[PDB]
């Protein structure tokens, strides 16, 4: 059975990211040039502070029609004493993507399936969808609270910025 | 059920790849070295333009007795409006090896298994055989036509070469 | 079912690694800094050189309350004609962690679960345990002995570290 799983994913610039490894024949984006980041993560009903993202984007192209670039990217999610997920696909900075769901730990452990990926605001504002199978448990309820339908004008709550005892999970990701 | 699926991935020359980050101190490949890439993927039957390959080679090693290099492989095979296959593991531009398929994502969604990677003409052709499980249906006829045997001299259909809508399929990346 | 599986991972100093690409602008490592990395795979009783590992560490973050660093890895291990595993995850050099098993190829087609991974010398001598899911048969005995106790002290079989016949597995991995 598919669970969803709904996660909004933040860059507050506190965490000295992006990092662009500028390298490409182009002054524009391209193949060659490197993007290790780490953003905040949030759960989908954007009332706690779960953890954060981490990874590599590998740009592979400029998409001069789209106004954008193509990254080809590798990551993780995650969700402090819960464990992490993993993903590998496309991150394209003018539309929706799916990334594949390569596996997990702890709770995720089999991890399965796809991710919706949403830019609501770029590059700031990101929000997912994971098509979750294989897990052996029913997710968490303080993971599954309905989400907050995405826009460019949603925001964690106040106390999850703050990292307030209500705000967080037990020992979110920093 | 193993669903076989053949591509081949071929550097037309035409995508600034690949792209060498040099950091090894060494006028050959060496561990440092860094290689985004992104190659076009053209059906197993060599009659349509699929879409690409995007991802990064890392050096891990020179091998001189094998005249050749050892990479660890960490990319996606992107098939049009259908989705992508995401793989990891060895890449040795001296002999096939077998990549672990981590996920995919659209058709593709629930994939797993792994791919019989056969070098043809180095650097510029490479043949694949995907050994899939997972997948909730048939592969469209349109990517599973008989492969052409691999051989040095093999070539798409000029009308997937033109981009010919006969021999593309729908929104094949680019 | 379960099949769980124990290797060490020892820098012999001898292949070059980790080769550390520094971009970060401080002393201290920091995003923007890469590590290409390949040490030697030995069995979890060390009476046999299986093969490698290799791949790429991301720095996320220096955690300087925790005196080390947060790295996210992208890798494999690699068991000479048995195949490969791979995974993804984090790697905190001052705790004990676990990754995503993102698939494998030979003996490990079809994998997954998690790895834990645990470090007995920084970075010089690490030691896993694979909790193993997918797999078609039971692994080779020669890779299931008892794993000698983990410390700081563990040294490979002479006969494996001289790559005798005896201290090997068929066609180990270099």
């Amino acid at each position: 059975k598919v669970q969803e799983l709904s996660v909004y994913e933040i860059n507050e610039l506190d965490r000295h990211s992006p990092k662009i490894l500028k390298n490409a024949f182009s002054l524009m984006f391209g193949l060659g040039d490197l993007v290790p980041f780490t953003n905040k993560l949030y759960t989908g009903d954007l009332k706690k502070r779960v953890g954060i993202t981490a990874g590599l984007c590998v740009v592979i192209e400029h998409v001069p029609e789209k106004k954008g670039e193509r990254f080809e990217a590798t990551y993780s999610f995650y969700f402090g004493d819960y464990g992490h997920l993993s993903v590998q696909g496309p991150y394209l900075t003018y539309e929706d993507s799916f990334l594949a769901i390569t596996g997990g730990a702890g709770i995720f452990e089999g991890a399965y399936g796809q991710v919706k990926l949403q830019q609501l605001v770029y590059p700031t504002k990101l929000f997912y969808t994971f098509y979750l199978k294989g897990l052996a448990n029913d997710l968490p309820l303080e993971l599954t609270g309905t989400p907050v339908p995405p826009s460019k004008d949603i925001e964690p709550a106040p106390e999850a910025k703050a990292l307030e005892p209500s705000g967080v999970i037990s020992n979110y990701t920093n």
